[PDB]
C-alpha cells in the first residue's frame, strides 16, 4: 500500500502559519502535497453567521460587565461548536482510511490548517482563562475530541511575544493573545510530559499555586492539568469528581500518541517554508487501508479547500 | 478472555425506562441516569434551562437565535456524562463473541440521545439550528461492537399519561416537545433498518424533493433543512460528509424495541428476554471487567443521586 504523511498546522493565531503552509504547497508537484485549509467559509456563513466576530463581540461584552460570565459561556460555548465541526467532520471521514505507522517518500501528504483540539481543547480552554468558558464545558469538548489517529504529526509554534504582537496587530486583545499562547505552551509540555511517563493521577498533589519532543520530563504545574483544578471540579474533600477526573484521562490518552514539534516563527516567509520543509523528514507516515484511499483523500482535501477555504 | 454485554436503554424519556431497569449482584451493574451532574456538577439546573428558554422562545420573550445558542450549551452539559464513560470504556471493549456472559452493563441511555435525538427534536421545535445538530453527528464516538440500544415502544395518550406523573426537576409538560421527540425516535429506528437493509443517502436523496423504509421515513430528510443547502439546493459538501458519518454511526448498532404499555414487572422480564439476540463482546484486558465495574458503580454513586 502506498503511504500517508499528515501534517497538522496549529498554535495560536497570527505567526504566520497559513502563509507558512502554502509556500510549502507551492514547492510540491501539483498533485502530490494537499492543503486543507482554513474553513473560514463556514464559520462565517455555512455553520452560522459570523461566528469569529460573535465570539470578539462577547468576550469585550463580558470585559465591560455588559453580559454576565454565563452569557458568555453559553455563546463560547456554542461557538466552539461550530468552529470545530469541520475539523471534527473531516477527521471522521478521513479515519477509515488511515492504517499503521510506516516510519519517519509518501505517496500523498496532507497538510491541515489546524487539528481537531484546536476547537475541542485550546481555544476552549483559553476562553476559560478569560472567564467566558466554564471548566466544566472544556472537559466536555475533551471528551469529545476524537481518537487519535495514528500518525498525526502536529506543528506547533514559537514567536516571542513582542513579535507576535507586532505581527497580530493587523479589537487586538492581548489578554486573549496571551491566554492562547499559555495554552498552546501548555499543550506541548502536555505532550512531552506524557511522551516521559508522566502520570497525572500520580502527579496531582504536586499542584498548587517549550519542548514537545524534546528536553527533560515537565512538572505537572506546566501541564495542561493545572487548568482544571478549579473548585467548581472539586468535591468536597478537595479531589475531582470522577467525571472531570475521567475527562482528564481521555485528555491523556489524546494527546500521548501524538507527533509534535516546534516551528520557529521568528523569521521570513520563505526561512519558515524551509524550516517547515526539513521538520517533515521526522514525522511518523502511515499506510492507507484501500487502494483507491489516496485518490479519496485527495478529492476529499480538495472538495474541503473549495467549499470552505474561502 | 471474558465476554461482556452492554445494554443501553435509550427512547424518549417518561415512558418507564427508568423503573424497567431499577427492577433488578456481581454480574449486572447498571448505570443510571447521571441526574447530579446536570443538576449540580455540570451545571446549574440543566433540565430547566432547557425547559425555560423552549417556554420563552414559544412566548416571543427570546430569538430563535438565542433559544439555540443556550440549546446547544444545554446539550453539551446533557451529553458529557454519556461521551466520557464511552471513552474511557472504548479501549476495553474487543471484538464480538457470537451469536452466559461474564459481566452485563446495563446503561440508562447512550451517547446518540445527547448528539443526536435530542438535538434533532430541538431543531423540530425551532429551538436548535440543524448545523448545530450535524456538528453533535460529527462528534458522535465510533460505534464499537456490541452496541445494543433498546427503544420504547408506547402509544402516545399512555406516554402522555406516564410522563405527566413523572417529571424531571425543571421539566415542563410540553406536548409539542413530547411529538418531536417521539417522531425522532420512530424515525431512528428506521434509519437502522434502511441502513441495515443497504440503503444509501446519497443514491436516495432525490426521493425527498419528489425491502426497507423509504428515505423519507429516516433521520435523512430532517436534513432537507434549507440552512444546509445550496443556491441551487445542493448539499454543501461539509453538511453531506456529516450524514456519512450518521450512517456510519447508526447502522453497526443493533436496536430492539422494548413494549411498554404493561406492568413494571413485565417491562423488566420483557428487557430480560430481549437479551438472548443482543451480541455480546470480549473485553480487551483480563482485568478489564473489574475496571468497568469501578466505572459502572463509581459513576453511579456520584452521579446517579
Ligand atoms: C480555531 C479557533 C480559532 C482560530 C481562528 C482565530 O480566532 C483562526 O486561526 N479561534 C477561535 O476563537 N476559536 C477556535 O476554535
Ligand atoms: C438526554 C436528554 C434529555 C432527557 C432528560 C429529560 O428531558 C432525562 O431523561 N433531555 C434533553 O433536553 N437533552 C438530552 O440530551
Amino acid at each position: 500500500m502506498p503511504t500517508l504523511l499528515r501534517v497538522y498546522i496549529d498554535g495560536p493565531h497570527g505567526m504566520g502559519k497559513t502563509t507558512t503552509t502554502q509556500l510549502l504547497v507551492a514547492l510540491g508537484s501539483r498533485d502530490d502535497i494537499v492543503y486543507v485549509p482554513e474553513p473560514m467559509t463556514y464559520w462565517r456563513v455555512l455553520g452560522a453567521s459570523e461566528t469569529i466576530a460573535n465570539i470578539y463581540t462577547t468576550q469585550h461584552r463580558l470585559d465591560q460587565g455588559e453580559i454576565s460570565a454565563g452569557d458568555a459561556a453559553v455563546v463560547m460555548t456554542s461557538a466552539q461548536i461550530t468552529m470545530g465541526m469541520p475539523y471534527a467532520v473531516t477527521d471522521a471521514v478521513l479515519a477509515p482510511h488511515i492504517g499503521g505507522e510506516a516510519g519517519s517518500p509518501p505517496a500523498l501528504t496532507l497538510i491541515f490548517d489546524r487539528h481537531p483540539i484546536a476547537a475541542l481543547l485550546c481555544y476552549p480552554a483559553a476562553r476559560y482563562l478569560m472567564g467566558s468558558m466554564t471548566p466544566q464545558a472544556v472537559l466536555a469538548f475533551v471528551a469529545l475530541i476524537p481518537p487519535t489517529l495514528p500518525g498525526t504529526n502536529i506543528v506547533l509554534g514559537a514567536l516571542p511575544e513582542d513579535r507576535h504582537i507586532d505581527r497580530l496587530a493587523k479589537r487586538l486583545d492581548l489578554a486573549m493573545l496571551a491566554a492562547i499562547r499559555r495554552v498552546y505552551g501548555l499543550l506541548a509540555n502536555t505532550v512531552r510530559y506524557l511522551q516521559c511517563g508522566g502520570s497525572w493521577r500520580e502527579d496531582w498533589g504536586q499542584l498548587s499555586g517549550p519542548q514537545s519532543n524534546a528536553g527533560p520530563r515537565p512538572h505537572i504545574g506546566d501541564t495542561l492539568f493545572t487548568l482544571f483544578r478549579a473548585p467548581e471540579l472539586l468535591a468536597p474533600n478537595g479531589d475531582l469528581y470522577n467525571v472531570f477526573a475521567w475527562a482528564l484521562d481521555v485528555l491523556a490518552k489524546r494527546l500521548r500518541s501524538m507527533h509534535v514539534f516546534i516551528l520557529d516563527y521568528d523569521q521570513s516567509p520563505a526561512g519558515c517554508r524551509d524550516a517547515l520543509l526539513q521538520l517533515t523528514s521526522g514525522m511518523v507516515q502511515t499506510h492507507v487501508t484501500t487502494p483507491g484511499s489516496i485518490p479519496t483523500i485527495c478529492d476529499l482535501a480538495r472538495t474541503f479547500a473549495r467549499e470552505m477555504g474561502e
